[PDB]
């Protein structure tokens, strides 16, 4: 199967992640009034084998669209009002089992 | 430490990490000229150490607001038009060794 498996409700992090959840819930809602659980009617766990990637990258803006070929030696905009630089932080989480990556962080300023 | 350690960009997970990276900055930017890295300023990589908890939950909609005390036993609504179930399915990520959580997913239903 390889998916995540069974775990009581009354195991500790089982609770903590269902206390923390439901507040997560309330927080966010517009409702004045409180919801809290009538039923847990599954709480499973999974170990998760990924890795975490930071990378701090200055990007520039290329003479190219984004609908021609050979994106990646296309020069960079010289021109003095067409010009972009970025400097950005990239955070990618992979999971190499499954060929998957995520973006969990991206932010961008001027350089 | 304990921190990310430093991982050349010529290692092939750095670069297909870069290259995911970019991608989703491109395809997420209003910019109708593609943009690639100019310069790769720092790489790290970390392996997490963290657990992942999937809950499926009905939640009830309670007759105290989110101001008065004893939550965690406070009746559910009966009134015709005031009560308000959902199920709900939660996915948190626990670092615990940092004592973190994160609600990577929420979505819920009427029941
Ligand atoms: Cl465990
Ligand atoms: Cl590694």
């Amino acid at each position: 199967v390889g998916g995540p498996m069974d775990a009581s409700v009354e195991e500790e992090g089982v609770r903590r992640a269902l206390d923390f959840a439901v507040g997560e819930y309330n927080k966010a809602s517009n409702d004045m009034y409180h919801s809290r659980a009538l039923q847990v009617v599954r709480a499973r766990k999974q170990i998760p084998a990924g890795v975490n990637y930071f990378l701090d990258v200055e990007l520039g803006r290329t003479t190219c669209t984004k609908t021609q070929p050979n994106l990646d030696n296309c020069p960079f905009h010289d021109q003095p009002h067409l010009k972009r630089k970025a400097f950005c932080s990239f955070q990618i989480y992979a999971v190499p089992w499954q060929g998957t990556m995520t973006l969990s962080k991206s932010t961008c300023q001027d350089a």
